[PDB]
C-alpha cells in the first residue's frame, strides 16, 4: 500500500521503504515518486527511503482547488506549497534533520525547502536543476521558456485537426475555423480538453455508429440531406451522395462549408426557411 | 441566462430564442450550441429556436460519471444518450413533433433520434455527416479513423518535449524516456493530462522561481550539485556549473543522464552512498 500524510489542502501520498535515516526524493516533471523505486531498492538497507507523489500528481489528491492565480506564469504558490509538503513530511517521520534529493523541477522544490525550512535539512542534493532566474542571461531562457509553452498550446490544437481534415478531404478554410485557437490562455486549454475528449470518446464511437440504410428509408420523407456549397469533395458529402443514391432522399445545397451555419448564417437561414418555413 | 432541463445523469443546458414551431440544432465536434446563435438570429421570427449544449460539453454538466466502457471505440452509450437528450428536450417544449437539424457528429445524433424517437420528429436535416458504417468501403474509413486517433495520442506527447529538450540541449535518450508513451489507452491520455498540467502550472512558474545566489551560499556546506555523466552539454548542467563557480558548492558526477536515478539505479546508489552513507 501507499502511505498518506493529510496536510492543508491535500492528501499527500508517498512510498516508504528501508531502515535508517530518512532520505526524501522529490520527483521532477513526471511528478510521481515511483520513478525512484529502483533507486530506493539499492539504498533500502542504509536509509528510510521516502519517494513522494507531489500533491498535484499520482496518488496525491487536492482537497481544495488550486488558487486561481496559479495559472499565472509568475505565480510561486505551487513551488512553495510543494516545499512545505516536504518540510511537513520530514517532520512527520524524523526528529532529526533528514537527507533530501531533488531532480529537475524537484530540485527546484528542494531549493525552496532549504531556503524556507532549513531546520529539516541535514544534507541536500540538487540534481540537474533547470531554474534560470539568477543567471546573467536569465531573460534569454525565461523568454525561450514562455515561447515553447505558448507554441505548444496553439500548435497542438491545429496539428490534430489537419491530418484528420486531410484524410476526410475537408476544405482548408473549414479545418482552420474548427481548430482556431481561442483568444485566451484558459480558453486555449479549455478548447484543448474538449478536443481530447472528442478524440477518445466521440469520433470513433459515432462515425462507426450502428446506422444502416434502413434507418434512412424508414421515414425518408421527413429527411433532408444538406451539403454546403463551399466544401465540395469532402468525405461527409460523399456520404450524403451515397444515402441519396440508395434511398432517394434529396440533397439540398446550402451556402457555406462544413460550418456553414456560422459561416453564412443569413444564406443558411434562407435555405432552411424555404425548406421548412 | 441559459436554460436547463434536468435529465437522468446530466443537467442539460440550452439556448432558446424565438416564436413558433420548435427548431432544435445539435452541434458537431465542438459540442456547444453557441455556434448556432448567428443562425438562430435569422430564424427567430419563424421558429422557437433551441441550440443545445450536448451533455458532455459547455454549460451542460454530468451528475453521474460516464460508464467505464465509454472509452471503448465501439461503445454506443454516448450517441444514444445524446439522442434521448434531444427527444426528451423536444417533449419538454412541444406537444407536436418538432424540427431538428444536426451537423457533422450532431447529425449522427440526429440519425439516432429518428431511429429511436421518431414520434418527436416532424422534419429532420442531416448536414454533412461523417458516419461510415453503411458504406461499401466502411472498413477503409473506420480503419483510417482509428489510425489518426492512435497517432494523435502518441505523437502529441513526444512533439512537445522535443522542441523543449532541443532548446534545453538535453540528450535525445533523455527526451525519449521522458516522453515515452504509456502502454495503455487511458495511460496515454493519463500521461497526456499530466503533461498539459505541467506545461501550464509548473514549467514557467518553477524555472523562474525567486531563487538567488544567496539561497546557495547560505547553507552551502549542506548542498551537493549532481550532474549526470551521460548528459553533458545540457542546460541544467550549465546551471550547476554557474552555481558551483559562484559559490564553491562541489559538483559530484553521478551515472546516467537527466533520469539517472532510474537509468543507472545501482550506480546512482553507489555515488549517493559514498556521498552520505
Amino acid at each position: 500500500g501507499m502511505e498518506t500524510l493529510e496536510l492543508q489542502g491535500a492528501k499527500l501520498r508517498y512510498h516508504q521503504v528501508g531502515q535508517g535515516p530518512v532520505l526524501i526524493f522529490i520527483p521532477g516533471a513526471n511528478g510521481t515518486g515511483d520513478i525512484f523505486l529502483p533507486l530506493a531498492e539499492q539504498l533500502k538497507d542504509h536509509f528510510t527511503v521516502v519517494a513522494v507523489d507531489r500533491r498535484d500528481y499520482g496518488e496525491s489528491e487536492l482537497t481544495e482547488p488550486l488558487p486561481d492565480s496559479a495559472s499565472n506564469p509568475d505565480s510561486d504558490y505551487r513551488v512553495k506549497r510543494d516545499a512545505q509538503d516536504i518540510a511537513e513530511l520530514a517532520k512527520s517521520l524524523s526528529d532529526e534533520p533528514v537527507y533530501i534529493l531533488g531532480s529537475s523541477s524537484g530540485s527546484i522544490v528542494a531549493m525552496h525547502v532549504l531556503k524556507d525550512y532549513p531546520e529539516v535539512v541535514k544534507k541536500i542534493a540538487f540534481h540537474e536543476p533547470p531554474i534560470n532566474t539568477f543567471l546573467p542571461d536569465s531573460t534569454y531562457w525565461k523568454d525561450k521558456n514562455d515561447d515553447i509553452v505558448h507554441q505548444i498550446l496553439t500548435e497542438g490544437l491545429e496539428k490534430g485537426m489537419k491530418t484528420f481534415g486531410e484524410t476526410l478531404n475537408i476544405a482548408p478554410i473549414d479545418a482552420k475555423m474548427m481548430s482556431q485557437p481561442a483568444d485566451t490562455e484558459e480558453g486555449r486549454i479549455e478548447q484543448y480538453k474538449r478536443t481530447m475528449f472528442w478524440l477518445e470518446f466521440e469520433i470513433r464511437q459515432y462515425t462507426h455508429s450502428n446506422i444502416t440504410l434502413d434507418d434512412f428509408t424508414k421515414y425518408s420523407d421527413k429527411i433532408t440531406l444538406l451539403n454546403g456549397t463551399d466544401s465540395r469533395g469532402s468525405f461527409p458529402q460523399d456520404v450524403n451522395f451515397y444515402i441519396n443514391k440508395e434511398t432517394g432522399i434529396p440533397i439540398v445545397d446550402i451556402p457555406g462549408g462544413h460550418l456553414g451555419y456560422i459561416q453564412k448564417p443569413e444564406g443558411f437561414a434562407d435555405v432552411l426557411l424555404n425548406m421548412w418555413g
